[PDB]
């Protein structure tokens, strides 16, 4: 076991940019802050000689292509590659190994990557980060720690071999669908790259000249015997798929690629030719049928942007008069509100500023609507929404609560995502590339952000921008002339 | 695989304890219910309860009564939503007296506004249904593929009802 | 234990599809989804050459 | 982000006493500072254990 380990070795590394470069871009689409990422760290490396190693992670939702662009990376910069599935984790002695004094002890995992990859500068996968259980026995994190600390890396030493090895030049990545639940200390000494879902142009790009011939090559096809037609993959995005990944796109190109093989095998067609009316047989019936859950928006609910960990949503706040409204013509009692959506204390406080605004907004409007005053109230705010983005749900909420207060229904293909802060001023939030695809593969044409959120908007490319009318605000007043322009 | 399981709902407190009392109509929920069904059955209580002041504003029952509500157990959570609809239409019935109609099974998520959506497990409740003996079914709108891919011997006997609102359900369960 | 592995030895392996289909027919009735599967699969392991392995799972009611 | 641990580090540039750095937050078990009773299979002993071994100093900087 200590003899198998390389000493010095070190992996001759690509240092051309536009090679690299390159090959990043036919090996994936879009990306482009990882590459530009990897072009900053070739020009540091080839600028500054010794083929240093940083840390990083890469957050967004599945079926993005994380594990494939890293190991894109490791190709293009020519270094190995090795991975590892961190995730639920609760034994640190496979990072360490173990005394020795066990029968026949193995050492640290990563001493096995360097034995494999045979190079002391690999590239190396962590999946799974956020999902470290970090349990009884465990605390894997301060290894972890240890492990991309840019200092106590250069000097990592196991339980099974604690002679010290460097790992600074070693490149380091981590993947996760979502920020908040892994480690702070973990968190703060890696930098943090985006990428974030697909629009239905970008997934079709993908699948016509990613995925359709990687599974004819898996299913043992040629470019000519399989034909699937880019209306068969846009209608499979649109109906047969729904998410911000691509997972389910292979899946169901799988599918119709084996069913195509096995037809022509044992069946009569030579080559097929796949179209929607093919697709039928090829796959089976439409499964959302409905872009999305509403498309009136009836009084009482509103469409709002959800951050939630697997990419965007389009959920819809509902509210219910669970109560007459005139128990006693003279009564000057409260109009309690109930609250549903497995929600946090945060996210009832919230939903407690959203409630008085929404009073004091319809006193300042209508003072002779005592609905809100004086009527108990459910809102149902669906779950899905990560905890820090849920408050976002606030802007929603009002509008909601307003429209069942005079009946009048929201704009129809609206969505919106904002903080109410007690008195109406909308603060930024979180998640607006995500929330952004998401409004644009549900129908919406108009969408109400804050002004202090525009950038996170505005830095989006122009093809994920048409057709929605976008509303900056900074005060809730300014929304309610345009979820209720009369 | 599936079964039908019978919602019950019963009046646990009397009606009138108060001619001008305006307390709540508490609901309490039995049959090992996790916080996700606990919530489903509260919407499906509001739900029915607005639903009852738009049909017939004037009976207060569903708001001036303490009921309880009883799903049997087995379905596992991911299924349990779907009974939402058979909460709502026993409310529903226990707060009119008007019988559900017989022979007659549902299965559906609800929105606290009455948009029913899908809910999987569809052949195996199915033909749980058949077995039962049931010859209407109600499943929502976007179900209707998963019980057209079944074959054809296995849906005799039932008119099938699909539906993507409760109101359609409310007229279906409760003709007159 | 070392030496009574199979190393290097692989089970001759049924390629035709109809006589398995017709086997999978007579020693059961329905689970047409699961049959097409295995003929789908008996096809891709037939174009592709060697056997492959795959990975798959049937949930039902015991 | 202000400089402690930047000028814990100088200071013990300065002195000329050893460094060492200990993470004590986010911990429960005493065992990392007090290692293990020694009998526990693959026992380990504190921390400050390896410190003492690491720096080859007896008033290091912890």
């Amino acid at each position: 076991w200590l003899t198998s380990i390389p000493w010095g070795k070190y992996s001759n590394e690509n240092l051309d940019l536009a090679r690299a470069q390159a090959v990043l871009e036919e090996d994936h689409y879009g990306m482009e802050d990882v590459k530009k990422r990897i072009l900053e760290f070739i020009a540091v490396s080839q600028l500054r000689g010794s083929t240093q190693g940083k840390i990083l992670c890469f957050y967004g939702p599945p079926g993005v292509g994380k594990t494939s662009i890293a190991r894109s990376i490791a190709r293009a910069l020519n270094r190995e590659y090795f991975r590892f599935s961190v995730g639920g984790m609760t034994d640190v002695a496979e990072i360490k190994g173990h005394r020795r004094t066990y029968v026949g002890a193995m050492p640290g995992k990563i001493i096995q990557c360097l034995k494999k990859t045979k190079t002391e500068n690999p590239l190396i996968l962590i999946d799974e980060v956020d999902k470290i259980g970090r349990g009884y026995q465990g605390d894997p994190s301060s290894a972890l720690l240890e492990l991309l600390d840019p200092e106590q890396n250069a000097n990592f030493l196991d339980h099974y071999l604690d002679v010290p090895v460097d790992l600074s030049k070693v490149l380091f990545i981590c993947t996760a669908n979502v920020t908040d639940t892994i480690p702070e200390p973990l968190r703060d000494r890696m930098e943090m790259i985006n990428v974030s879902g697909y629009v239905a142009q970008e997934k079709l790009a993908i699948a016509e000249r990613y995925l359709v011939p990687q599974a004819r090559a898996l299913c043992g096809l040629d470019e000519s015997k399989a034909k699937l037609s880019s209306d068969v993959l846009t209608l499979l995005i649109k109906q047969y798929c729904r998410e911000s990944g691509v997972r389910n796109l292979q899946k169901q190109v799988e599918k119709v690629l084996r069913k195509s093989a096995y037809k022509i095998v044992s069946g009569e067609a030579e080559s097929v030719e796949v179209t929607p009316e093919n697709l039928q047989d090829f796959v089976g019936k439409p499964v959302f049928t409905v872009e999305r859950m509403y498309d009136v928006t009836p009084p009482g609910v509103v469409m709002g942007l959800a951050w939630t960990a697997m990419g965007g949503s389009t959920l819809f706040v509902e509210t219910s008069l669970r109560r007459p409204q005139d128990k006693d013509a003279k009564g000057d009692k409260d109009g309690s509100l109930e609250v549903t959506g497995q929600l946090g204390e945060v996210m009832k406080e919230s939903a407690r500023i959203a409630y008085t605004f929404a009073r004091a907004f319809l006193m300042q409007h209508a003072p002779a609507n005592d609905y809100l005053v004086t009527s108990h109230i459910h809102l149902h705010v669906p779950e899905g929404a990560t905890p820090k983005d849920g408050p976002s749900a606030g802007c929603t909420i009002v509008t909601a609560l307003l429209s069942l207060a005079m009946g009048r229904p929201v704009r129809q293909n609206l969505a919106m995502t904002g903080e109410v802060s007690l008195t109406g001023k909308i603060l930024p939030v979180g998640g607006i590339k995500e929330k952004t695809i998401a409004a644009k593969r549900a129908g919406v044409t108009c969408i109400v952000l804050p002004a202090e959120n525009k950038k996170d908007f505005y830095d989006l490319a122009a093809f994920i921008t048409e057709g929605l009318e976008v509303h900056f605000v900074e005060h809730y007043r300014e929304i309610f002339d345009i979820a209720f322009p009369d």
